[PDB]
């Protein structure tokens, strides 16, 4: 059986790139595709059993209601979520058991891995250092990543010492940022897209894990992942990192 | 209050430099420093509660059945570990339940996160190797650790499809060595020291885990922390890798 | 005034590119577009000044006489190029002076440079040895670049010692393919395009010259770069190398 | 038949490992270790023909002018060259126009190709970014040669566009340390020493040049490099590059 997957924000950069996957999946079907002002109604017309969901911060509180009203899967990409969107999503989620919501920030597997990779790698060093590579085209330094990354590495390592550094005399910036007591540099390169590097340090060894998103489409195979997967844990999640496994 | 830790073969390289770390550690009280010929009985004599064990392989079992026999928790370096010498250390441990003994064969801490993270992300890409570089007075190509570590992702992508691979033309050795259908390639290098790459690759992204170690004596964080957490999990752990609590 | 630019093969893969390449920059004009079998009087019917020439092997020869008889100078990426056909050249330019030849097999400038760079370090370092990566739908281990490279480093390091290697126990390939004594590993990973790594070591430090093709259009800033300089230098010109003014 | 190399400060750090890898070296003979307050006619005395000075900035000068007084080469590696002191030793040698004078600031071989490298790739990519990464013990940040090279590369890039960068919300420190437009990035980590990584780009291909001093007395193959070529340039030469006969 076809897997019966509707995609909203069909014309948006990341749903028309979904609606192209789930056509070439061989266990999905497309369901109902639907963009700006689509009825949702047309997802329960064509028995859509799971939908992806990058639409606009704006649009994804109503319909993630009409999803879960309607015991209808979500894997959402859509950002702009406070506790307090979060805990609307578990209340409405509470009326509708067996349905699975999946809120993750990130898609791209190797992404998510390699946070996972720092978190767990943190307590274990001295030192904890984020580089960050990305095109010269990218607005905001450091990455939402890196600072998501340096956040849970800070947090991974509360308790323990702050990263040794003896640094007197620096040129401003030097250092990179600072989030959180881990330093953040940010490299704006042309020719590149997307890296991270996460670097750990210990008198007699170093730990490297490097990401990187060579195509603007990383985040797809982890949509698709989370999509297959999505029902196997009932209400919300946040984050793909459970759907991966990792034992 | 503190725990009083014994070394076994103290005379010998790795014993002696154990020794000196366990002096050194603030919250570690050395109880014992023996080597060849110094009776057993000196470290229940000193009140030993755990000893490190990087003693040679035809010492060890008759170390740790005495260790085991008194109650002494042993972190074991020394190598030489066939299945029937685990079934053995097994069998002693039934009559101590509460003993704990590690036998492991990397105690770097990086190397053995390393590891475990290849094998955690082995399964989501089309495409593994191992680059392993060490300095060029190694024998042996590639690495203990290395081969392990290919073993390690071989096994994790089990019903995968083969690492992609076109090669028709090459100069024998191109490719590096295949351990379980894994590329592993040696690198000797004047300035190295042990240096190992995992390089996983899928369309659209690649994940790189690098571990350098820079120093001889990066594996005694590592033989600390078996030391300070052995008495944990009680009876036989292989490996330091469960000691690290990975979550 | 624009520089007239006539491209032989305008329909492959090469040709169409720098067409494309020789429209959008501003001091360049195409004066001819031919592809197979295009009589090359196209050429100085439409005062063709410079010649793009990514032909076959079997055509260029045929090619590079008109174009010297006509002295139309003439920048070459076909392949195939004996001694015995590089002589031909020269012999044809002796008739025609003023008239510049450049051959070379490898037009991206990164590649070019890095080749340099390995040239110019190779004798200063106790080791030597080549990383290559590839796509894996790629057919011949180690590339082309990568042969090149070694061979080059080679020669640089003629009545040095061999690299150290106290290698005595290994799997087969551990060690990578041996040109000319340097070792040369090919990675083969989805995700990659065409990356090049040359490491050289001495005790105490290690130097490594990395390229990164990202992209299948690499060449064209080169051929371009070509094109504008390529009649600075008179008669035969082999590699790009000259034409980028090192100093 | 071997050269004759004297020391001066030869109980100070440097000097004492000079001394050390003279004695060691098959083709050089040490004639001289002075320091603190030994007279400088035990130079002439005992047939002194080159010496390694690496003393303070307030005896140097002093040296300098005997050892040209003298006819004696000196590889100076002692710091405090101000624009007039640079002026003083060329007077001093004008004089002695077949004396030679080698005043370095840099002595790593593999710090100072990789210097030369980023000045040659600088006018050939987009953009251009430095990296260097040391132990958590440095006061200063970003490193002397990582300053020196950033402001090479920006020499080098005159006259082409500044590193493109769409950066308009960032931490402070995120893009680093501008040095003459070229962002430096200052990595203090346990477990490293001294590293720089240099990287280029440009719209579908990078070039990364990474230097590794894994040891604080990997100048000592620059030194007696320097050593042994001194004379071949008769006058003051200013850095170690011109020796190391880059063609
Ligand atoms: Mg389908
Ligand atoms: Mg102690
Ligand atoms: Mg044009
Ligand atoms: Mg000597």
């Amino acid at each position: 059986a076809m897997a019966r997957v509707g995609v909203l924000g069909a014309k948006g950069k990341v749903g028309a790139t979904m609606v192209r996957a789930v056509a070439a999946a061989d266990d999905l079907t497309l369901s109902a595709e639907l963009d700006a002002g689509d009825p949702l109604s047309l997802l329960t017309d064509g028995n859509t059993e799971v939908v992806i969901d990058f639409t606009h911060p704006d649009v994804v509180m109503g319909n993630l209601e009409f999803l879960i009203d309607n015991g209808i899967h979500a894997v959402v990409g859509t950002t702009g979520f406070t506790a307090e969107r979060f805990q609307q999503v578990e209340s409405w989620l509470v009326a509708k058991p067996n349905t699975s919501v999946l809120i993750a920030p990130n898609f791209a597997i190797g992404a998510v891995l390699s946070m996972h990779f720092a978190k767990q790698a943190a307590r274990f060093f001295d030192s904890a250092e984020v580089i960050e590579l990305h095109h010269p085209h990218k607005a905001d330094a450091p990455s939402g990543t890196a600072a998501r990354t340096a956040k849970l590495i800070a947090e991974a390592r509360k308790g323990l010492p702050p990263n040794p550094d003896a640094t007197s005399t620096s040129l401003p910036g030097a250092r990179g940022a600072d989030v959180d007591g881990i330093p953040v540099h940010a490299v704006r390169l042309a020719g590149l897209v997307a890296h991270q590097e996460v670097l750990f340090g210990t008198e007699g060894e170093t730990l490297t894990i490097r990401h990187d998103s060579l195509d603007r489409t990383s985040f797809v195979p982890g949509v698709l992942l989370a999509v297959r997967r999505i029902a196997e844990r009932p209400g919300l999640t946040v984050g793909l990192e459970p759907l991966l496994d990792l034992h």
